[PDB]
């Protein structure tokens, strides 16, 4: 695991990179958000900034000194803070960055700065090719509302990795979420697809936990099955 | 305002009619529902589907019988029955029918059938005309996670008309209604996104009330201002 500066990396893959941010709040203490670095061939790939744009610049400029090959785009899984609170650092750094459409939507609500291109996403839940060009081995699917209703989901093709993001949960945590853009009627659904969307993937990958087994994808669907009946 | 089988149909402008339809639920009596049907030249467009496939059969009976032209296209407003349940009449018949692609997406999970088209929309909401051919006067927009993460609205050019489907209650609600599918953070926004996307319509056509006035709008907004809570 390298360390630079308030950012930790971690090798999952050859070609394929952990980024991990804390948000050093009182009260609670660091909170932990990961993304992804992905090398494909002659250029860099990420997924997720990290909470602030300073720490973003900072995954930049790990890239360049660990990599040194220049950042092609960035997918961005959703508009909350931890996955596109740096999004004016990549666009300072001529970084083409892509978001759901309903992402680039809810931002301006939330606090975020709009990604600068829309992905769509067919019936199915598969990105629409035209709307993602270039992305190489990023698969990007769309899984049914959940932790947000935008929420999206990436695999890495070649690898065994699946990013869930802040859909699937830790196979030991117990709460969904605390927000009400949480869709818990669907939320196990989502889960589900995610897993079928991916079906190869042995390393899940997430938001706020070190990466964990298919496991984490059942777990969080029961969850989300469970609670259903019991939210107010 | 005309009765015909067990629907009722009420013209709105020249060229546009309200159509509505009765679900019996155990919870009590006869549930209204609300759709539009709207003539364009020399062709006829529906907005929504009635509750069931035989109920959406009487509303093409009665477009033959009172308007007499071809029915082009039908846009349905979100996955649930009352918007979707008669989508087997419309494909028996030829007609053409279009969804948010997220409606179509969680149609299967819904109880529904999916549209046969995918409709697709800009970070502004406003839908891709591409995957929209020939909706004429039907200006489609969509509004934001509301009443379900799918919902869409549609205004009518050249009409003071716009329909909210089941995201506006009327100005005299005492509830949102059901809200076991929808989105407590977002909904505020969304209803006025769907105002501010239709400043001049004076007529507000909505699923499961009377049409009302803008204030439909405003109470609706600001119902779901007390949805918002913030969590610690
Ligand atoms: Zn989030
Ligand atoms: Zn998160
Ligand atoms: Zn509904
Ligand atoms: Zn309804």
């Amino acid at each position: 695991d390298q360390r630079f500066g308030d950012l930790v990396f971690r090798q999952l893959a050859p070609n394929v990179w952990q980024h991990t941010s804390y948000l050093d709040m009182p009260g609670f203490g660091a909170v932990a958000s990961n993304g992804l670095i992905v090398r494909d061939g002659g250029r860099v790939l990420v997924v997720d900034t990290a909470w602030t744009d300073d720490q973003t610049a900072q995954i930049l400029n790990w890239i360049k000194q660990e990599i040194n090959l220049p950042v092609a785009l960035a997918v961005v899984t959703h508009a909350h803070q931890d996955k596109m609170g740096g999004m004016d650092a990549l666009h300072a750094a001529g970084i083409a960055t892509y978001a759901n459409a309903l992402s680039n939507q809810l931002a301006p609500q939330e606090g975020m700065v709009a990604a600068q291109h829309s992905l769509t996403f067919a019936a199915n839940g598969w990105v629409e090719p035209a709307t993602a060009p270039n992305f190489g081995p990023l698969k990007v699917f769309y899984p049914g509302p959940g932790h947000t209703s935008d929420n999206i989901t990436v695999g890495i093709d070649g690898t065994d990795i699946a990013f869930g993001g802040c859909l699937i949960k830790d196979s030991k945590a117990k709460s969904l979420g605390n927000l009400g853009d949480a869709d818990t009627e669907h939320y196990a659904a989502s889960a589900r697809a995610f897993g079928a969307a991916f079906p190869k993937a042995s390393m899940i990958v997430m938001s706020h936990s070190a990466p964990d087994s298919r496991a984490a994808i059942t777990h969080t669907a029961r969850m989300a099955d469970k609670l259903r009946k019991l939210v107010p």
